[PDB]
């Protein structure tokens, strides 16, 4: 919907999600391609600013094979739900514009812990 | 109604946060499903409630515009409605509406009070 696409775009580009009673966090994306997801940490997650740039990798895991992506830093980003309702004219578009917004979303996420330091 | 699936894997209510901002945000993942703005008034104090929270919608601003006023400071504001389908009934809708912002908001006091305990 381009009146509600209108409406997502006066929310800020990435949010940051908790719930009572999970560790889990959760993110919303308001920005092409929008969508609502699961955020995990492994075990070993420090949560630190890493040197590179965030490079991580959209694939499938599970059975079923479902689709998340992997920051390589252990953050992960499940069950992905979009919240347009358009199918994208171009699949390795989307693979490429989805893994970019969760490469930007992993690196936001790792400044959370920084700016509650300072 | 796929989408509304994955939907039940979620918790009911998100609270969210953004770099930069003061305004906090939520997500409704049950029917009415939506994403909103949550806002405090200044006075704000997050202390519990002595009677349930019992909140109003109705419209704020010029042009209107929906908003949940939960009578304790906290604002919902900017309703983006996650449930294509149009209600059949608008007051059904309406009650359905305030009773879950009245939840978010009572969930979101018991914020604080998890952070202490
Ligand atoms: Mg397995």
């Amino acid at each position: 919907s381009m009146s509600k696409n209108n409406i997502f775009n006066k929310y800020p580009t990435i949010i940051h999600g908790e719930a009572r009673g999970e560790n889990d966090e959760f993110v919303v994306h308001t920005r092409y391609p929008r969508f609502l997801a699961r955020k995990s940490f492994d075990d070993n997650f420090t949560g630190e600013m890493p040197a590179k740039p965030v490079n991580g990798e959209l694939g499938q895991i599970g059975e079923p094979r479902r689709l998340a992506y992997d920051s390589r830093l252990g953050l992960w980003l499940s069950d992905f739900i979009m919240l347009d309702n358009n199918k994208p004219k171009n699949m390795e578009d989307w693979l490429g514009q989805l893994k970019a917004a969760c490469d930007r979303i992993a690196a936001d996420d790792l400044m959370l812990n920084e700016d509650a330091a300072d």
